[PDB]
């Protein structure tokens, strides 16, 4: 009743000779759907999907004042051109600007970071590793279904940070909007520790329902990153959630 | 020069056998642009663009608890099908649901509505007429440049309501988002007093600037309503604000 497996969605992965999981949660009906119940519960490094809780914590502690505060480029040229510039919270989430969030994490510090992930009930709650890289190559692990549980709390302003912090992070998560739906989401790409995977987690707002989603997929090269959104959207289309 | 007139935009109205004004404001440069300085400063009924201030006031007074509160359809069949359903603040804005906002206005009441529009410096601040219809056929008037002035305060959380109220209304204004821009805006259609006009007011968020806009145009029939957005976007494209 609560979770239903739809193996027909595997066709959207084998289409591209790829492997992964899409997890959906119908908020109105309190019912979940996935192509792979086991992998839906397999826990991986969050990689840049960790920017959602990191943002919440940085805002609630005042490390980030608001979504307009500028974090200046430190002058080090990195391999991702969009990182080599000034950012605010909105553009730092849009371009997954790791070095900006590493500064947040150092200012938050290990103790507060650990306590807040416990308060959030986030994944395995384990920040072992460098305080500014554990979500990329440390001990923290989270599954797609755990991502959904966390996102539902955020959607409902039920996380143990201020309402304001939650509203700002949901603004920064804005990814796509049109007359048919709004998507608030965050991508991730885990490359430092095997298995290399891509993530996309968030939700689709409709007029009268919300569909939460979390997907990950094997990602041996960066060439396939667009499949994170494309496969998710094929599932959403199949299930008549978006046109 | 603070204000510049660009009459070449008139071609975008003439193309459609129309007349109107677009007003743009470059926030970084503090410079404004319009095709018609006179009409930019002529005042019209706000019609449904009034849902921006009405939302703010309803939220700040607690008439509306939050963006999820459901305003049940009163069961009176109206001729706009999307009005014959339950709404929250988000969908009421999206579908310009007049009867929901009329009830907001009744609960706000004349005295508080008047005081708040003065605090907002909103248009001619005149609510003469019926409290449940003055933005459709009463004495209130606002120009395109006055819409920009009000919207800039909202963007900066500088209106005399809480930050929370302003964030909620800006969420409810969300109209379009993609990798290139975000538009937050509200349409309007004034038919009860001549000249009948259409409005579109809001702003375009870019990575490193905001462009505020306010347009109105003659609208003898509802068949032309899509020109509000189409003409605005042609101006935005011409000025290399959006691709
Ligand atoms: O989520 C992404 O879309 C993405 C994330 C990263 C990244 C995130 C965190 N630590 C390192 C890299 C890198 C890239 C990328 C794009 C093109 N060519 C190479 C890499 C894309
Ligand atoms: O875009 C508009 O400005 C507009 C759109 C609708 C509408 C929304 C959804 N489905 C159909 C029409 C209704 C109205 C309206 C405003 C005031 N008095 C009556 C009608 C105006
Ligand atoms: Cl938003």
């Amino acid at each position: 009743k609560e979770w239903q497996e739809n193996k027909s969605w595997n066709a959207h992965f084998t289409e591209h000779k790829s492997q992964g999981v899409v997890v959906l949660w119908n908020e109105n009906k309190q019912q979940g759907f996935t192509n792979n119940l086991k992998r839906a519960n397999q826990a991986f490094l969050p990689a840049s999907t960790f920017k959602i809780p990191n943002s919440l914590i940085a805002l609630d502690l005042g490390v980030v004042k608001d979504e307009h505060q500028v974090f200046k480029w430190d002058g080090q040229t990195r391999d991702i051109a969009t990182w080599n510039r000034d950012h605010n919270l909105i553009t730092a989430m849009k371009y997954s600007v790791v070095p900006v969030y590493q500064e947040f994490a150092r200012q938050i510090g290990e103790a507060r970071m650990s306590k807040m992930l416990h308060a959030f009930d986030y994944g395995n709650e384990d920040i072992s590793g460098n305080v500014d890289s554990f979500w990329l190559d440390g001990g923290i692990r989270i599954s797609a279904t755990e991502q959904i549980s966390f996102l539902r709390k955020l959607y409902h302003n039920k996380l143990h940070v201020s309402e304001r912090s939650q509203r700002i992070v949901k603004q920064a998560m804005l990814t796509e909007a049109n007359g048919d739906y709004i998507i608030r989401a965050k991508t991730g790409y885990s490359t430092r520790i095997e298995p290399k995977i891509g993530w996309w987690v968030g939700w689709v707002e409709l007029d009268d329902n919300v569909w939460f989603f979390a997907m990950n997929m094997d990602m041996p090269t960066s060439d396939g990153l667009g499949l994170r959104q494309a496969i998710t959207k094929e599932v959403l289309k199949q299930e008549k959630i978006i046109p």
